[PDB]
């Protein structure tokens, strides 16, 4: 005769007997069986600090920060070069309050030096050798019957 044996609650709620039953919900859900989402933005205005916009979700919320701030609740100020966004040992230079510039190392390119420049366009791999791109170079993956740097030996 346990009413909780049927498992009436959902989304992490704990069933407890009382007189029928009750579902003790986690803070992210509410209602008789924890099936309705709590709007965190509505319960605490200014949840996303420094003029951030709160967006409610099923089981959580997300903060949309303005360019000048960062963090889960837009609390940490945005510094263009700390943490540094440039990839592959690239040097970061700030150009403004929110804009930045990456000085790429030879071989890399793009806004944040994330793209490796393809060195295969003018490759000299012969006899069906496949050009494999590297950092400022390339190597030919030769078929089994051919050897050498350009698949000629
Ligand atoms: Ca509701
Ligand atoms: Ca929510
Ligand atoms: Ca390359």
């Amino acid at each position: 005769q346990d009413p909780c044996a049927s498992n009436p609650c959902a989304n992490g709620g704990q069933c407890l007997p009382f007189e029928s039953y009750i579902c003790h919900c986690p803070p992210s859900f509410h209602g008789p069986t924890c099936r309705q989402d709590v709007n965190e933005c509505g319960e605490k205005p200014g949840l996303c600090r420094h003029g951030g916009t709160c967006h409610n979700e099923v089981g959580s919320y997300r903060c949309v920060c303005r360019a000048t701030h960062t963090g889960p609740n837009c609390e940490r100020p945005y510094v263009p070069c700390s943490p540094s966004p440039c990839q592959n040992g690239g040097t970061c230079r700030p150009t403004g309050d929110v804009t930045h510039e990456c000085a790429c190392l030879p071989g890399f390119t793009g806004q944040n030096c994330e793209e490796n420049i393809d060195d295969c366009p003018g490759n000299n791999c012969k006899n069906g050798g496949a050009c494999v791109d590297g950092v400022n170079t390339y190597n030919c993956r030769c078929p089994p019957e051919w050897t050498g740097q350009y698949c000629t030996e």
